DNA sequence: CCGTTTCGCTCAAGTTAGTATATTAAAGCTGAACGAGAAACGTAAAATGATATAAATATCAATATATTAAATTAGATTTTGCATAAAAAACAGACTACATAATACTGTAAAACACAACATATGCAGTCACTATGCCGAC
């Protein structure tokens, strides 16, 4: 997708934190639930911001999936977005 | 001179800062296959350079005089560019006459299938054997 080196490594960091969180099991038996669960467990821990592109990347991903037949629907595009206020003073 | 500890670096996981596009519409780029006329080349044949010497023929000045090709006219005429207009033939604008399809209407056989009482092979209904290791039992 030509990206800025930089940017890419964001995603990977994204991305080996799904695979620790979530099963590997088939994206079609992935529901909305269990991705809410994981969600969720980083958003209790003060990680708001993380929480919110995790679910960016990984909701991107499944995009991708539908387009090369895998999956139907995106089950992460059901989920809300854990909003963040700036605490940089 | 060498060892030990601090510091410059990069990997790994959180915490923020920034900018915003998809289709139409019409080209523009470039690798690869497609299709004739004119001149430089080349072997072969025809014209010419090579070559020399006594005898034959041309080289040329300076001026008189008869001769003639041919540009320079100068008047004569076919040739050439351009229509004008009517005789003659082409061809829509009419029309009845004639043979021909779409249609108007009568005449008749027969295709296509329900309906109904039988007739019966054949698939389905019900039970045992064919064919060969399981399971269970010993090794």
């Amino acid at each position: 997708r030509g990206i800025k080196q930089k940017t890419l490594i964001n995603y990977m960091s994204k991305i080996k934190a799904i695979r620790r969180g979530l099963p590997d099991a088939p994206l079609e038996d992935i529901t909305t639930k269990e991705i809410a669960a994981m969600l969720n467990g980083y958003i209790d821990e003060g990680k708001a911001a993380s929480a919110k592109l995790i679910r960016s990347t990984l909701s991107d991903a499944f995009r991708e999936a539908i387009a090369e037949g895998h999956i139907t629907t995106n089950h992460v595009a059901a989920t809300r977005a854990a909003k963040s206020e700036v605490r940089r003073s």
